[PDB]
């Protein structure tokens, strides 16, 4: 009985298009629905972008890498700053692989899990539209039996129990709904404070501690300038 | 009779190839002209290194500018800190492209200007190649004028003021390069002291700034934070 279900739903549906059938005006709940689907939209954005961000970083790394290790050829083991140097040259590659490690992990896949939430929430909005369907669907059934040249109390009766059991079942996750999608709405506020957050927190460590390696590089140079002064 | 001269030459040198001439040896200059070589190929590596770190920078750029403008976009006007996170993706954008401007000019084009210097001094090691060949040339033909079995005076002394003319040209340019090549060869540690002390100038002022826009950004989250607290 749940494909015949899906018929007359269907059925309902394309009579509303052509203007045959009137339907229940569901205007308030399209407008949080439309705010679900902004935050969500506006979600996979931010989430895209930030893959995109790991990405750069990562291209960040790999050019520095180039010039560290173009440096280090040309970088005779005859002049002094030499080993200096190389422990500068791996302590920067280390400390971009933890950069994006923790940026996959912290600000990635925090924003991967919140993205990931949408998905349920999203297959009852589906579900409550299919329940709201349903019952506008028994109301035309019902409205054709009652209307109908011969009387048939039996076909009267399931009509009847077929609307309200579409009612109630469309309330409750009508109900469900208006409760999760406000507080759901709300949540977007919390996201973006913990990705930013951690984002500032990550990169304040990368900055302190890149410019400590950045100041022994200019040292490395002082030093291999002083041997070859005159 | 710059064309003549040019046939002497490739002649004097095929017949060498052939094992049919012998050369003046130049196998102590030769090692001088590699270490040019391999200097100027070193040269030419890091500036393309660095013209690729400079574009990896501008991605970076576009990547950090890329989730500033989503953050602006999902960003309330309504929520406190807007206005100052304006003012940090304004800033931050700028402390990019003031970075990509100072590498450029004080990293790139400082290599780019060091790699120039090479190719007038390419031009003098060919040249003293080719006066190296009219001397060989000039002692080949010497040697068969006076091997000749109708000897002629006008023809000998012919040959051998073009030998004492190949002999004295050789030498000045000989001489010119063994006074320029090893104060070149050792001028390539200057410049990678002032290629690295500028990117470690640039970049130090870089965290710097970068630390300050970063920090805001976490106060903005904390503002918006707040804001929304029960």
């Amino acid at each position: 009985k749940q494909v015949q279900k899906k018929f007359s739903r269907a059925q309902e549906k394309v009579l509303q298009k052509l203007g045959k059938a009137v339907e229940t005006k569901d205007e308030r709940f399209e407008q949080s629905a439309s705010n679900f689907y902004q935050q969500q939209a506006e979600g996979h954005k931010l989430y895209k972008d930030l893959k995109n961000f790991l990405s750069a970083v990562k291209v960040m790394h790999e050019s520095s890498k180039r010039v560290s290790e173009t440096l280090q050829e040309i970088y005779s083991s005859e002049w002094d700053g030499h080993e200096e140097l190389k422990a500068i040259v791996w302590n920067n590659d280390l400390l971009w692989e933890d950069y994006e490690e923790k940026l996959a992990d912290q600000a990635v896949r925090t924003m991967e899990i919140y993205v990931a939430q949408f998905s349920e929430i999203k297959e009852r909005i589906a579900k409550r539209g299919r329940k709201l369907v349903d019952y506008d669907s028994a109301r035309h059934h019902l409205e054709a039996v009652q209307n109908a040249k011969k009387k048939d109390e039996a076909k009267t009766a399931k009509a009847e129990e077929e609307f309200n059991k579409a009612q109630t079942v469309f309330e409750d996750l009508n109900q469900e709904l208006l409760e999760e999608l406000p507080i759901l709405y709300n949540s977007r506020i919390g996201c973006y404070v913990t990705i930013f957050q951690n984002i500032s927190n990550l990169r304040d460590v990368f900055y302190r501690e890149m410019s400590k390696l950045n100041h022994n590089l200019y040292e490395v140079m002082s030093k291999l300038e002083r041997q070859h002064s005159n």
